[PDB]
C-alpha cells in the first residue's frame, strides 16, 4: 500500500543522521523550545490537561484505546511540523529501540553541543527540556541500561503477527510503554510519567 | 618514611568508596557549594587572581616551579578540610588516572543523585559546579575518552625514576597536566583552562 510511503519528508534513524542533518535538528529544537509551541505542544500529551479546557481536566492522549496509535501518530507530526517551522531540514528521527543498542544515542545523550560553526556553548536541546508549569527539569534515569535483547523484538514481533488491528494495538501499545518506563525509571518527572513524559525530547524520537 | 602515612583520615580510590562513603561526599560537596568556602576556595587556584589582593593580579598556583607539588598538596587539604567541615566522613578520593579506565567514574559522571534516603532529586555536586564570578557553568569535553594506555604510566613511571626532586617534579608536573587537557578539551571553561579548572570538582579528585 502506496499510502504508507511519503514523497515529501524523510524520517531516518537517529544514527543515520549526518552532522549537517543533526545540526539543523539541534537548532530547530532549541528554537522551538524558545518558541511558544514547544511548551504548549507538550501540554497536548498530558499535563497540563487540555482535554477539557474548562471543567475537570483529563489527560488528552488516548491510551488503552485503539485510537491510541492514531493519536500519537498525529502527535509526532505536530512536533515535526513545528520543527520544520523551526527550519528543520529533516523529519523527526526515530530511535530504533528494538535494535539492541550498545550505548544511548549520541544525539540525545550529549549534554552540550559545541556547534563549531558558530562559537557557542549551549545545552543540547535534545538532551532535555524543562517543565515550565511545574517548575522542574525533566530527568531520566535508565535503571536498565541493560536493554540488549530480543525482548523488544519479541513483543513487537508478536504484535506484528496479529492480523486484527485491535489485537495488534494492544500488543503494540504495551511494547511502546517499555521505553517510557525504562528511560524514565524512578524519576518523577520523566518519560516514566504520563504527565511529564511529553516534556522529554526522547519522547519524539521514541514515538517516531 | 613514617611521615607519609597518616593516622587520622584515609583517602581511597573513588571506585573503592562505599555507597555510604560516597553519600557523605555527595552531601558534603553540595553543602560546601552552598557555603561560602567553595567558591572562594576555587579562587585560590586561579581566577579570580587572589595573589595580589591589590595591584595587578596573578594566578596564585605555582606552576612550572618546584614549589608546585607543595602548593597543590596544600590545596587538596584545604578542600578536604572544607569537606570535613561539611561533614565528610572520608578524605577526598583520588581518581587513579594511571590505571586504564573502562569508563569514567560513576561518582563524577552521574548528573543527578537519587539519594533514596531522603527523597530528593538534585544534581551531583561532583558532576560539576558553576563559576559565579564569570557567570557560566563549568563544562567538560573529553575529546579522548580513549585513554587506556601505559602512556600515563610511562610518564609517571619515568618521573618516579628520578632521584632528584626537581628532576622528578618537572616530569611529574607534565603528566599532571594531561588530565586537565584531556578532560577539559576544547571547553573554554573547564579543566583545560588554568583559571577555570579549579571550578570543576574533578580537579580535587585528580589532584588527590
Ligand atoms: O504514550 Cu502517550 O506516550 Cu508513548
Ligand atoms: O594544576 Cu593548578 O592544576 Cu593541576
Amino acid at each position: 500500500q502506496a499510502e504508507v510511503t511519503s514523497a515529501n519528508r524523510i524520517r531516518k534513524n537517529i544514527e543515520n543522521l549526518s552532522l549537517g542533518e543533526l545540526e539543523s535538528l539541534r537548532a530547530a529544537f532549541l528554537e522551538i523550545e524558545n518558541d511558544g509551541t514547544y511548551e504548549s505542544i507538550a501540554k497536548f500529551h498530558g499535563s497540563p490537561g487540555l482535554c477539557q479546557l474548562n471543567g475537570n481536566p483529563i489527560s488528552c492522549c488516548v491510551h488503552g484505546m485503539p485510537t491510541f496509535p492514531h493519536w500519537h501518530r498525529l502527535y509526532v507530526v505536530v512536533v515535526e511540523n513545528a520543527l520544520l517551522k523551526k527550519g528543520s531540514s529533516v523529519a523527526v528521527p526515530y530511535w530504533d529501540w528494538t535494535k539492541r543498542i550498545e550505548h544511548l544515542p549520541h544525539l540525545i545523550s550529549d549534554a552540550t553541543y559545541y556547534n563549531s560553526r558558530q562559537h557557542h556553548y549551549e545545552t543540547n536541546p535534545f538532551h532535555h527540556g524543562k517543565i515550565t508549569h511545574e517548575n522542574e527539569i525533566t530527568t531520566r534515569d535508565p535503571k536498565d541500561s541493560l536493554f540488549h535483547s530480543d525482548y523488544f523484538y519479541e513483543q513487537v514481533l508478536y504484535a506484528l503477527e496479529q492480523d486484527n488491528f485491535c489485537d495488534f494495538e494492544i500488543q503494540l501499545e504495551i511494547l511502546h510503554n517499555a521505553l517510557h518506563s525504562l528511560l524514565g525509571g524512578k524519576g518523577k518527572y520523566s518519560m516514566s510519567n504520563l504527565d511529564y513524559a511529553a516534556f522529554d525530547p526522547v519522547f519524539f524520537l521514541h514515538h517516531a
